[PDB]
């Protein structure tokens, strides 16, 4: 019964069987009830504050060749850019001036900056009295250590898929074992550590999605970023089907249920595949939003997937826009850095 699955979720009986059935049931009533449960749990554990993480996509140069990603090295159609360290620091300062309490630095795996230019940048941004989150991909332990010493607070490294066979096929430079080792290293070093997966990858099954949920719960990640796969025309996966918004939303809801005190963004990919998708996601378990703070003329060039929202707007538009979103949702902007606030339970 949908009714029995909801009761087991409410009682925290998170068996493989319960999660598979939750993801397999297509009934509208069941889905709505699941979204309501996640929404309620979010309210109870993390409150009405929506934390704003200003993201600066500072380089689209990448050495890897992930089959899903528009920044993959084999994509010759893309104009490559790199922000200078001064540009990055000053752009972070402008986000802080606009009220950002977390700055996220994200890039392709661009060797140019690694490790010392990142360290220099992180040091300068930390002077501004804000949290710094890095999302730079897979690097040696020594680089992660240097960045932590430089003052980085958090690291986002989506695990993408917990199916090691699918992972190796989609990410042929690397492996799930490497990705996990990175995540474990980040945790050991004391970063708030973010993982998460794509939904609707070619060949990905419902059992795979279950495994993603169990993987997330197992490692107790501080942040979980989940979005639909969106095919990019300049990649090998150009002709594959996009991920389903409602199934993705169910993944976000179940993540909240499983990790009630975690930070969970309403990802840009959710807002890209459905108009208003971020706002829906914020009402089904999510409590974080990541406004695009990449400056013109580079915004339009950070093309992980096509159609990406916000790319045409003036490059200071997204912080005020998300403040409006948060108000019209009946929510509040985050007051502090929005670090994970653990609720220890049974
Ligand atoms: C806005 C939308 C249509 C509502 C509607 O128009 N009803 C008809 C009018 C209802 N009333 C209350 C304004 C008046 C009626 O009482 C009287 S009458 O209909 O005018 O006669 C309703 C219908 C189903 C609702 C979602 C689901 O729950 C799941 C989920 C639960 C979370 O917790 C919050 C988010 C989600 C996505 C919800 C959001 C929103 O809430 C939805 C989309
Ligand atoms: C209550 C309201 C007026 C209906 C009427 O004219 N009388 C009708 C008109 C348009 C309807 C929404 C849309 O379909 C989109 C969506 C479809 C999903 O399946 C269920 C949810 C959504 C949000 C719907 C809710 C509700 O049903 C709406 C608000
Ligand atoms: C940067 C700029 C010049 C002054 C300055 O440098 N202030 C630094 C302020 C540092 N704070 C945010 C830490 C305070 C100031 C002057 C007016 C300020 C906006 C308005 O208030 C409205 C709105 C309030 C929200 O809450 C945050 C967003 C908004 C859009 C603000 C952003 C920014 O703040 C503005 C542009
Ligand atoms: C209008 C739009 C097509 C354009 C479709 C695509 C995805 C649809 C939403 C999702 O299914 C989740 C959720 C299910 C609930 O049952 C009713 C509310 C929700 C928010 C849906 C409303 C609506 O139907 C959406 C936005
Ligand atoms: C300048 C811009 C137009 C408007 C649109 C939404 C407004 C915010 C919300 O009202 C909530 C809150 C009060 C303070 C907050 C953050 C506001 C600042 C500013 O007033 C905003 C950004
Ligand atoms: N085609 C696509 N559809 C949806 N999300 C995608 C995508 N291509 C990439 N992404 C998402 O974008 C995230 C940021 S990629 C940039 C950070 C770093 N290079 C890294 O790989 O971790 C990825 O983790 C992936 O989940
Ligand atoms: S997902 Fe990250 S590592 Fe892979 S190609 Fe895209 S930017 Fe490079
Ligand atoms: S969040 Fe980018 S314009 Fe609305
Ligand atoms: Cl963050
Ligand atoms: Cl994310
Ligand atoms: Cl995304």
């Amino acid at each position: 019964t949908g009714r029995e699955i909801l009761e087991k979720l409410e009682r925290r009986e998170f068996t493989r069987e319960v999660l598979k059935e939750a993801l397999s049931i297509n009934d509208r009533g069941f889905n709505e009830a699941l979204f309501k449960l996640a929404d309620e749990i979010r309210r109870k554990y993390v409150g009405d504050e929506v934390h704003i993480r200003a993201i600066i996509e500072f380089s689209n140069v990448c050495r890897k060749n992930c089959l899903y990603c528009g920044l993959r090295r084999d994509n010759k159609n893309l104009k490559r850019y790199r922000m200078t360290p001064e540009e990055i620091v000053e752009r972070a300062r402008l986000a802080v001036q606009f009220g950002a309490k977390t700055i996220v630095l994200q890039s392709g795996e661009d060797p140019y900056y690694m490790p010392d230019v990142i360290s220099d940048i992180v040091k300068e941004i930390k002077k501004m009295g804000v949290a710094v989150t890095l999302s730079l991909g897979e690097w040696p332990r020594e680089y992660y250590e240097k960045w932590k010493e430089a003052g980085a607070d958090r690291y986002l490294l989506r695990h993408e898929t917990a199916n090691p066979v699918l992972h190796r096929k989609l990410r042929p430079d690397t492996s799930f074992e490497n990705r996990l080792n990175c995540l474990l290293t980040l945790k050991e070093l004391g970063y708030e550590t973010g993982a998460g997966s794509m939904v609707g990858l070619p060949g990905q099954t419902i059992d795979d999605l279950v495994d993603d949920l169990l993987f997330l719960k197992e490692h107790d990640f501080d942040m979980v970023g989940i979005g639909p796969f969106i095919p990019h025309p300049d990649t090998p996966l150009a002709n594959e089907k996009k991920g389903d918004f409602t199934l993705t939303l169910k993944m976000v809801a179940l993540t909240r249920i499983l990790l009630p005190d975690s930070n969970i963004p309403a990802t840009t990919a959710m807002g890209t595949i459905v108009p208003g998708g971020r706002e829906i996601t914020l009402r089904c378990g999510a409590n974080v939003i990541m406004p695009n703070w990449t400056p013109s003329p580079y915004r339009q060039l950070y093309q992980l997937y096509p159609g990406k929202i916000c790319v045409f707007e003036k490059d200071t538009a997204c912080i005020p826009c998300v403040m409006k979103m948060i108000e019209l949702l009946g929510r509040k902007p985050g007051r502090d850095w929005g670090g994970r606030k653990r609720v220890f339970e049974t």
